[PDB]
């Protein structure tokens, strides 16, 4: 078995094997890169996303979050606060001002400490889930908003044409903004390019020990625990290293920077927090791996996790004895 120990890997593609996506895809799982549950991908040197990030300014942030917290410092829940439209110009004036801009630090190591220390102690705006691209239309190469999309992935591996579309989604972040433990809907991958600024760093669990994190979950967190069988789909709590070590959880770290990608795999629970100003861009995608992962997968029905129109199609086709409840959730 390939990558025993589910270490996160990484990939160094040359420009040729940076052609064809899915073949990529299937060589890492091929070399162990799922056991762990996320890997980072650097492109080759002679690609580029775009050619300059120069004219990004007057992108609206409709629904910017500002991200409170409650708990205790490695173990919190975090609601979302909707706040005024800005700009992308306005919001990176913001991330930069006294009030919210990272602090001095030695390392990411030091960074990652201050984060656990005092992430509680401050409400980050977070410009989360914009629907949109920065990839230039002529880039062909692992360009996010030019994937297959999981409908056909589906109707490829299964014979079922349905409804539905897959578009990706923009992140711009400062110090502090966070991502809750989850894993995607329907346990898809996703993938996720750091087009630009501070970096984000990562925790992911490998997906055959997810459910030792959920147990955990269940104990820390246990209100939520007794209102939804599924509640970290509702993508708010945080559990730190620190504590995930307390308890035995299998878990790896790593810190994405500008210019590379992650991919998380089925079921691989991550989590984790941006340094900084920065903005990335992220979507689903899926193989015909997925697909049982897909079948098998938990959900939200008391309501609370409320998601898109096209995983409507995913449940009914992959889950029908889940259908009528989860249905329920949504409406
Ligand atoms: O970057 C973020 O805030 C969150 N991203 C993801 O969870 C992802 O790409 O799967
Ligand atoms: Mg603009
Ligand atoms: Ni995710
Ligand atoms: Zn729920």
């Amino acid at each position: 078995a390939q990558n025993p120990n589910c270490n996160i890997m990484i990939f160094h593609p040359t420009k040729e094997e940076f052609n064809d996506f899915d073949k990529y895809i299937a060589y890492m799982e091929s070399q162990g890169a799922h056991r762990a549950g996320l890997a980072k991908i650097i492109p080759p040197k002679e690609w580029k996303a775009r050619e300059t990030y120069d004219n990004i300014s007057e992108i609206l942030i409709a629904t910017p979050l500002q991200q409170v917290a409650s708990g205790r410092a490695g173990v919190f829940t975090q609601y979302h606060k909707k706040k005024k439209a800005m700009t992308v110009g306005e919001y990176r004036h913001l991330a930069n001002s006294k009030k919210y801009q990272t602090p001095p630090h030695q390392n990411f190591e030091d960074l990652e400490r201050k984060y656990w220390k005092n992430r509680i102690y401050n409400s980050p705006i977070y410009g989360a889930d914009i629907s949109g691209s920065l990839f230039d239309e002529n880039t062909k190469q692992w360009n996010l908003g030019h994937l297959g999309t999981i409908q056909d992935l589906l109707e490829k591996e299964c014979g079922v044409v349905i409804e539905g579309v897959n578009t990706p989604y923009l992140y711009f972040g400062m110090w502090k903004t966070t991502f809750a433990w989850h894993t995607e809907d329907m346990d898809l991958y996703s993938i996720n390019y750091l087009h630009l600024g501070e970096p984000k760093t990562w925790y992911v669990v490998p997906p055959e020990h997810g459910q030792r994190l959920e147990r955990l979950a269940r104990e820390l967190f246990p209100g939520s625990s007794r209102g939804c069988g599924a509640f970290l789909r509702h993508k708010v709590a945080l559990i730190s290293p620190t504590v995930l070590k307390e308890n035995g959880i299998p878990f790896n770290r790593i810190t994405q920077e500008a210019g590379e990608f992650m991919v998380t795999f089925p079921y691989g629970y991550h989590a984790g927090f941006n340094h900084g100003f920065n903005c990335a861009e992220a979507i689903n995608f899926a193989t015909p791996r997925w697909i049982d992962y897909g079948k098998m997968a938990s959900q939200c029905s008391c309501g609370e996790a409320r998601v898109t129109f096209s995983m409507d199609a995913f449940v009914r086709i992959l889950q029908p004895e889940r259908y009528d409840l989860w249905k329920r959730g949504q409406d």
